[PDB]
């Protein structure tokens, strides 16, 4: 109930909205329906439009319009936006050269530059390229400002999500608007997009941009907008809220535009009918600038101009249908569309079975356009599991597919576009542009995530960003001023160094190697390796810092180097250096079951092939490949049982394949690579390393805990022209985190030869290094000739492998 017989008089646009049953007057009041009886006619006036004209300059001031053309409304702060240029002789803002704002330009009674961020829905990031003509203010600011050629969205690329994501600086995750529409099984209710449940805080994680600034002292309302309240009304409440007293006056603003998305669905991506809402958001920001110009604050704020992500062409006949699948789809719920959510319809059904629905959706038809997974074994990159509103069974839509439940889903429920698809798609990245005095003048950054522009902002702002996950610091480069710079972490374990501590007759563990093959001259020289002689040619960014407590040693090899965990009786990482020239052996047939003790390490601290003779479910591979040994006598080190790792033989041919016939490509095509493999358990998929007591697998009989998955990371020259192990300049890299899986149902092609699917497979399951860091405790890169910023941008890279 709402006593909507209160006035707005006075009170339009509050920033502060009152307590029921009182009735409001801020700009969310319309959704709530309990704005005051008078909010319409007292703050939403439209009388004679939003534009001054000839006749109006010099207008004695008529409280009924829009906007004002009299004298006095520079004092009031409520001009038309285009006031001086009609009335006074001035350029619009679009008409004036750039000029670089070296320092902020503010009035007087400004504490700091105000932030206004502009945000885009559906707001594709090839538009600013293919709309630049009709577009002209919006281009101004990318030219002059600071641009990325894209951003890329969180999954799923849907709006609330996004926008949720761009405020709070989290995975969809960990703040918990995980899709548009949500079941919550703990709170047993439902999220949706229309209606008032999204109004209860318990759905919102995290800590918004606008609640960082308010607990630290720096005014900001919500970033919300009623959709009924027009554009250039939104606009002119901005420009009037930057007008209030300095100890009223917000420092951060937002403005929304549910274009070009709106007509994006009904047209495409690229429909004809789309020029003219490009057009209109350009007028739009043409309208701020302006205004920001008449305020004399277009050199002192800093305007961001973001997108939530892209639209793709999507149209109802290509829709998958689970009927055509399942005999039992009356049992289950589907969330639909560009991505599909899978949960039982009754709780008290006991015959629901998610293994029997996953096998039944794994690829039945030739050209299926959808894959099936069970959301632990999503792409670590999604970061889509750990929340309880995310359903186990989870559906990958191809790009330009939809997925539903039955036909009649369909056509008792038009469209040409869409979006939702996985956040590396092409079509899904969306826009950002900075401009102002605090960004950097006419540069263009790498394309970077939308997680990290809320550390971004509240440096902007000087605020302490409450915690999330940007990794702070890896955008500095987008900034003049207020650059955020971190010290790296403190290790916290420091490695064991062992020597030759055990002989051979101590070891029990079930092992056999044909290596009793038959010295001063080379035997010295064999003595130097175990003590790390060629450790600086594959360690080449100092070793991995161990960033938790634990007991480790580094072992090192003629062509490789090891931090070997003495709790998990495996690396944690292996390193070393390919060159271009490096040649690819073969494991010589007296080595092919070799596994050989490993005298610096105790028998108790090894793995034993035992078990992996009585584990009829488990094999091994090893993390340095014996393929790329130097030389027949440093193969031997390659078979050494702390180089060991346990795999199901499925997965064995992924890796055998990679290690074999992929790392010689790489090294080839960039001149040298460095690698750095290891193992991570990601039991309860929060993305975090497993301590011990999380392991919910081990090789059967033993103590050998069976990874989740593998990752590795591959780093070279960005100047290819030089060499991996003498490179001066910035690195290049790209990693993966592999799936450890016992078998290869993801990859519908897997019984062809490993060289038609095992790369496809690989590129799915790219990560960056920052990725890995979270899922292993560890922290790369330490010493290098780089800034600690570069290293933070080149930890959070990821390759994508989409085309231009
Ligand atoms: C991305 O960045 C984020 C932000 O940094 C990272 O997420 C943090 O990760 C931490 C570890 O998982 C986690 O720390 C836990 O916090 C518990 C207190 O949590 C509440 O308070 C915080 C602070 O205000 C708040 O933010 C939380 O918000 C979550 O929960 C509400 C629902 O109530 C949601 O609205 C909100 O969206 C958010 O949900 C997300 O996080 C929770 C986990 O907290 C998930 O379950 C959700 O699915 C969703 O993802 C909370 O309101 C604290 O109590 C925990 O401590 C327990 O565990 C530690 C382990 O160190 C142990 O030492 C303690 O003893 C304790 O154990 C006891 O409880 C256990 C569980 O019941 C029990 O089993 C034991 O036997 C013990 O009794 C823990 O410290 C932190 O909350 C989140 N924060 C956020 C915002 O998500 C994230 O990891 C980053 N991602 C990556 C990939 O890097
Ligand atoms: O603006 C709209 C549509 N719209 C319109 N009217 C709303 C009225 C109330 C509320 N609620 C206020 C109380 N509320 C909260 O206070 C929670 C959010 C932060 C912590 C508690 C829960 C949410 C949300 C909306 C809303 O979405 N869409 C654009 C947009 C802009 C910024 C972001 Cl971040 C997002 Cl996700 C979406
Ligand atoms: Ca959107
Ligand atoms: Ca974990
Ligand atoms: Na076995
Ligand atoms: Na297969
Ligand atoms: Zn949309």
């Amino acid at each position: 109930w709402t006593a909507t017989s209160g006035s707005c008089k006075g009170r339009c646009f509050e920033l502060q909205e009152v307590g029921p049953p009182d009735c409001r007057c801020d700009n969310l009041c319309k959704s709530y329906s309990s704005c005051c009886h008078d909010f319409d006619e007292l703050c939403l006036k439209t009388a004679r439009g939003w534009e001054c004209t000839k006749d109006r300059c010099g207008e004695v001031r008529n409280e009924e319009n829009a906007c004002h053309c009299s004298e006095d409304c520079l004092s009031r702060g409520d001009c038309c936006t285009n006031y001086q240029v009609v009335c006074k002789g001035e350029s619009h803002w679009v008409d004036d050269d750039c000029e670089e704002i070296k320092v902020p330009e503010c009035p007087a009674g400004f504490v700091r530059p105000p932030l206004i961020i502009f945000s885009v829905d559906g707001f594709r990031a090839s538009y600013m390229k293919k709309g630049s003509k009709v577009m002209p203010n919006i281009e101004k600011l990318r030219s002059c400002g600071t641009h990325a050629p894209y951003m890329r969205p969180v999954y799923p690329t849907k709006t609330f999500p996004n926008l949720y994501t761009l405020a709070t600086g989290l995975y969809p995750e960990s703040h918990g608007i995980v899709g548009n529409s949500m079941y919550d099984p703990v709170f047993d209710a439902s999220f949706h997009l229309r209606g008032r449940e999204k109004f209860n805080h318990r759905w919102w994680g995290g800590q918004p941009l606008w609640i960082t600034a308010t607990k630290q002292g720096v005014r900001a309302g919500t970033f919300f907008w009623s959709v009924s309240i027009p554009h250039e009304r939104r606009i002119l409440t901005i420009l009037q809220w930057l007008s209030l007293p300095d100890n009223e006056r917000p420092s951060v603003y937002a403005f929304y535009s549910e274009q070009p998305d709106f007509s994006g669905h009904k047209y495409g991506p690229f429909g004809p009918e789309m020029t003219n809402p490009l057009r209109e958001i350009d007028k739009t920001v043409g309208q701020l600038m302006d205004g920001l110009k008449q305020l004399r604050l277009h050199r002192c704020v800093n305007v961001i101009f973001v997108g939530d992500h892209g639209m793709e062409d999507v149209t109802c006949d290509r829709t998958e249908f689970l009927s055509n699948y399942l005999t039992n789809v009356d049992d289950i719920t589907l969330v639909p569309g560009t991505l599909g959510r899978i949960r039982a319809k009754s709780i008290n059904n006991s015959k629901y079975d998610p293994k029997t629905i996953i096998a039944a959706l794994t690829c039945k038809k030739p050209d299926q356009h959808f894959k099936p997974y069970m959301k632990q074994h999503l792409p670590k990159r999604l970061h889509y599991a750990n929340n309880r509103r995310i359903e186990d069974i989870h559906l990958l839509v191809d790009r330009r597919w939809h997925v539903a439940r039955k036909p009649l889903d369909v056509y008792k429920k038009f469209f040409q576009g869409d979006h939702g698809f996985d956040n590396k798609v092409n079509s899904m990245q969306t826009v950002f542009v900075g401009y102002g005095p605090t960004f950097k003048y006419r540069t263009k950054v790498p394309p970077f995530e939308n997680i990290e522009l809320y550390n971004v902002m509240c440096d902007l702002l000087g605020l302490k960003p409450a915690p999330n996950n940007g990794t702070h610091g890896s955008l500095n480069h987008l900034l003049r001023t207020n650059t955020f710079r971190p010290t790296m972490p403190d290790e916290v374990s420091r490695p064991n160094y062992p020597g030759i501590m055990y002989l051979q007759s101590e070891f029990d563990l079930g092992c056999t190697c044909d290596d009793k093959v038959e010295n001063k001259l080379e035997e010295l020289n064999k003595r130097l390796h175990t003590k790390g002689s060629t450790k600086e040619r594959h360690l080449l960014y100092g070793r991995p810092a161990v960033l938790y407590r634990t007991s480790y040693d580094i072992l090192y090899h003629t062509d490789f180097e090891s931090g070997y965990s003495e709790i998990f009786l495996m690396p944690l990482w292996t390193s070393y250096t390919i060159s271009k020239q490096a040649e690819v052996s073969s494991i010589p047939e007296h080595l092919t079951n070799c596994v050989r003790p490993d005298v610096r390490v105790s028998p108790g601290f090894s793995q034993n092939c035992l078990a992996y003779k009585n584990d009829k479910q488990m094999s091994y591979g090893f993390l340095f490949p014996p393929y790329l040994s130097s030389s027949p006598e440093a193969k031997y080190d390659a078979f050494l049982v702390t180089n060991m790792v346990p795999m199901y033989p499925a997965f064995k041919r992924v890796w055998a394949y990679f290690q074999r016939v992929l790392v010689k490509k790489y090294a080839s095509e960039r001149n040298g690579v460095n690698v750095i493999s290891g193992p991570i358990f990601d039991y309860n998929y929060d993305g975090l390393r497993d301590t011990e007591d999380e392991i919910k697998q081990y090789v059967e009989g033993s103590s050998i805990p069976v990874p989740t998955h593998y990752y590795s990371i591959i780093t070279s020259c960005l100047d290819f022209t030089q060499p991996a192990d003498k490179c001066d300049g910035p690195l290049s890299v790209s990693s993966f985190i592999l799936p450890h899986r016992p078998d290869n149902d993801e990859s519908c092609n897997s019984s062809e030869d490993e060289s038609k699917w095992v790369e496809e497979l690989m590129k799915m399951h790219t990560a960056r290094v920052r990725d890995i860091e979270h899922l292993t405790g560890l922290d790369f890169y330490r010493k290098t000739s780089r800034s600690y910023s570069e290293i933070l941008t080149l930890k959070t890279y990821l390759h994508t492998y989409e085309s231009e």
